[PDB]
Order: C-alpha cells, then structure tokens, then sequence
C-alpha cells in the first residue's frame, strides 16, 4: 500500500537539485517509505502540515532528527524547547516568545534597519561583491550577536556550530559524521557564553536569565535557551536572505516591482522563505499506531517531513515555482507550523524585510557575475557563493 522509493533526500546529488525528486515524492502517494533510511516520508503540503498540527501522536522529544533517543544517546543535551513535547514545551516556549516578542522587536527595529542600510553603503562603494559573505552573512553577524549580548571575541564560532547542529539532525552520513568529529571548539565556545555572567545586560541571553525567577524556567534552565538561540539565531537568517538576494536577481522583473514599492519588502523576504525553505526537512516520531493518508504507522517509527517540497506543491500552490513578491504566502510551513513554529521568526523577518528595504531604495539592478556555489548541509539549503554586481540607483 505504501510506495517504497530508493532516493536518498540527504545526498549530494538531491542537495543538488531537489525539485524533480521532490516532486516524485509527491506524486508517488501521500506517504512513502524511504528505504535508504527506514522512514517514512511525507512530501505533499496537506500531511506534511497534518504531522506538525498533531504533536502528540508526531512527537519532538524522540528527536528531530533521523536518531531516535529512545533507542540512541543523543550527540548533546536536548534542546529543552525544540526536542521537548507539552507540557515541558510549554513555559520554556513562552519564556523565549516573551525574550523575542512582539514588543521586543520595538526595541532593536531603528538600529537593525541603520545597520542595513550602512551595509548596502558600504557594498555599493565596492560593486562587485559576494553576496553570500559579504551580505547575507556580514548583515545578521552585524546585528544578532550584539543584540545576543555576546562578546565580540570567538564569534568566529556562531557559523560552523549552527551547521554542526544542522547537519546533526541528518542520518550518519559523512556531512554529519565530519561535524561531529570538528565539533569540539564550537560547542566549548557555545556552551560557555550561554552562562549568565558572559551576557551583557539588555541583549536576548540576559532577558532570557531575568526570566528564572518567574516560575516559568529554573536558573539551569536558561543556559540551554541561551544555546537554542545560538543554535538556530543566525544560519537559517543567513541562508533566507541569500535566497532573497539570489531571487531578486534571477527574477529581476520583481526586483522592479520591489523598487517601485518598498512595503513588499516584508512580503518579498516570506516569498523566499517559501521559495527556498532554508530549513528542508525535519522529523517526527510516532507515539502511537496512527492513520496518515490512508496509511497505517506504527509506534515508534520516525515520520521525515518535507518543508521545502509542501511550499511547492501545487495541490497548494499556484505556480509554486514561481518567485511573486505579491503572492499570499500566509500558511506556508517554512517557519514550521503549530506548537513549535519558529520562536524566532520575527527576528528572521525583521532582518529579511530591513535588507530588502534596503536593497530597494538603493539598488537599481543585481546581476550574477561569477560562478554561483552551492552550501551543503544535512537540514538547510543554500548558497556558499553568489557573485554579484550592484548597480546604484
Ligand atoms: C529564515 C529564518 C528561519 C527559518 C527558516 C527557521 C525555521 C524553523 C522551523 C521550520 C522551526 C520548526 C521546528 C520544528 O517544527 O521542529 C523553527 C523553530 C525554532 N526556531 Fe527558527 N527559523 C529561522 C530563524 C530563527 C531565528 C532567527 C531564531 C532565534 C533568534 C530561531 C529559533 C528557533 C527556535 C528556538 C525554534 C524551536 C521552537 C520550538 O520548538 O517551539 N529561528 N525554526
Ligand atoms: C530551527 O532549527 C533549530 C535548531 C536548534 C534549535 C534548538 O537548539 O533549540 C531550535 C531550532
């Protein structure tokens, strides 16, 4: 009843170019077995959203992951948010959603945009520039750790510990095997600023230790909130402007539509977190027995969701394969969706929306100029290099 199918979603080559399996995914049925890795998948929009709105029968506290920590010791502490089922989910979630809120996001808005904005300043002057280094990761580097508080010293880490946890979440193939053995300078360094007095006051890693007296996380619990933010605060905002930037300039006619409307900026930054879903995949375990698409699974087994494949289906989706800074994203599963949809994503937009703000008042064309090159992680897409030209406007 259910298709068996030999592609193998964690390799080189479907890194490569994911769409045309994605779509064999789809097509095959709305549950597949993966036999590479002994999982079950789910590719179509309509179950890959079903698995992340039942939390309880498609648990996170197994892990996230291909590793089942019933069965495996998981390669560091739990995350006590991501890979936490409710009710222990529930009061280190709402701590985080209080550090980065709504009303925090008045308090760092005016100096993230003037960091945008000094940041293309400084780009045109140049022309020619790598988009990825000089841009999708010189920006959020220029702005998330501060706004942490971490100290300036050993940021040199915050990158290669990210893609560490990233690639983690992967099966044990080279990409995650490879991290692991290169891990321990970074998670060192990771772990000793989560520590209250390496926080400077104000930033997000002090609120979060301010939090331990209300009753909703204990004093040994804010060192691991600290680290979740330092785990997922900077690649994905990377990767997700990359691919804006990379779109704008494959889709220059919504560059031109961007320029004469700055307000799409927001909307612009959502169509490439859709468009190029920088996390692609992440698992759940079952709890229980369960019907899912016609299918019978059974308990324990680990279910493989396909973000980036349920933000093209066209079950979903008009021209999913489309770049339009117009379309109604609303609904898209890039951020996840449910009881763990990205706790960060109003840091993500913000950082994505200034940029682009950015890029359309100043740019009046982004052409690729060099060889573009491709990053590969076990859990995220993007780009290692995009050479591009800004033209001033
Ligand atoms: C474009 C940028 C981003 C993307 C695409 C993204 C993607 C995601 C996704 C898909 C999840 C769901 C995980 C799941 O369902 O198991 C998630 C959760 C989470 N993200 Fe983000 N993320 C981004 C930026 C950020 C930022 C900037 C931060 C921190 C400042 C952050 C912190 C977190 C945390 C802590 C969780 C776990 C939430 C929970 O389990 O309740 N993320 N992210
Ligand atoms: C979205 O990716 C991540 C990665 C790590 C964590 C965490 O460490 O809590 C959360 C989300």
């Amino acid at each position: 009843t259910i298709p068996h199918l030999a592609i193998d979603p964690f390799s080189l080559d479907f890194f490569d170019d994911p769409y045309p399996d994605q779509q064999t995914l789809r097509d095959a049925g709305p549950v597949v077995y993966l036999d590479k890795w002994n999982v079950y998948g789910v590719a179509r929009y309509a179950e890959v959203h079903a698995v992340l709105n039942d939390p309880t029968t498609f648990c996170s506290s197994r892990g996230v992951g291909l590793s089942d920590f019933k069965k495996e010791k998981p390669w560091r502490p739990p995350s006590l948010i991501l890979e936490a089922d409710p009710p222990a989910h529930t009061r280190p979630r709402a701590v985080l959603s209080k550090v980065l809120s709504p009303a925090t996001m008045k308090t760092i808005r005016d100096g993230f945009a003037a960091a945008a904005d000094a940041k293309v300043d400084e780009l045109l002057q140049r022309g020619c520039i790598d988009a990825i280094a000089d841009l999708a990761e010189a920006y959020p580097l220029s702005v998330f750790p501060d706004a942490m508080g971490l100290k300036q010293e050993g940021r040199e880490h915050l990158l290669p510990y990210a893609g560490l946890v990233a690639n983690a979440f992967g099966p044990p193939n080279e990409l995650r095997q490879t991290a692991i053995e290169r891990s321990a300078p970074h998670q060192a360094y990771v772990n000793e600023q989560c520590q209250r007095p390496n926080l400077a006051p104000g930033g997000f890693g002090a609120c979060i230790h301010a939090f331990t007296d209300t009753g909703e996380i204990t004093p040994d619990e804010a060192p691991l909130l600290v680290r979740s933010l330092l785990s997922a605060g900077l690649d994905t905002t990377v990767n997700g402007i990359g691919a804006a930037v990379y779109c704008l300039a494959r889709f220059p006619g919504e560059l031109q539509r961007l320029r004469s409307d700055p307000t799409l900026a927001r909307n612009a930054f959502e169509e490439a977190v859709r468009f190029e879903s920088p996390v692609q995949t992440f698992f759940r375990t079952t709890t229980r027995e369960v019907e899912l698409g016609g299918a019978v699974i059974g308990e324990g087994e680990k279910v493989l969701m396909f973000l980036g494949s349920a933000n093209r289906d066209p079950r979903r989706w008009s021209d999913p394969d489309l770049y339009d800074i117009t379309r109604k994203t609303s609904g898209h599963v890039g951020f996840g969706s449910g009881v763990h949809m990205c706790v960060g994503q109003l840091v993500a937009r913000l950082e994505g929306e200034v940029m682009l703000s950015a890029l359309a008042r100043k740019v009046a064309a982004i052409d690729i100029d060099g060889p573009v090159k491709r990053r590969f992680n076990n859990t995220l897409r993007g780009l290692e290099s995009l050479p591009v030209k800004l033209t001033p406007a």
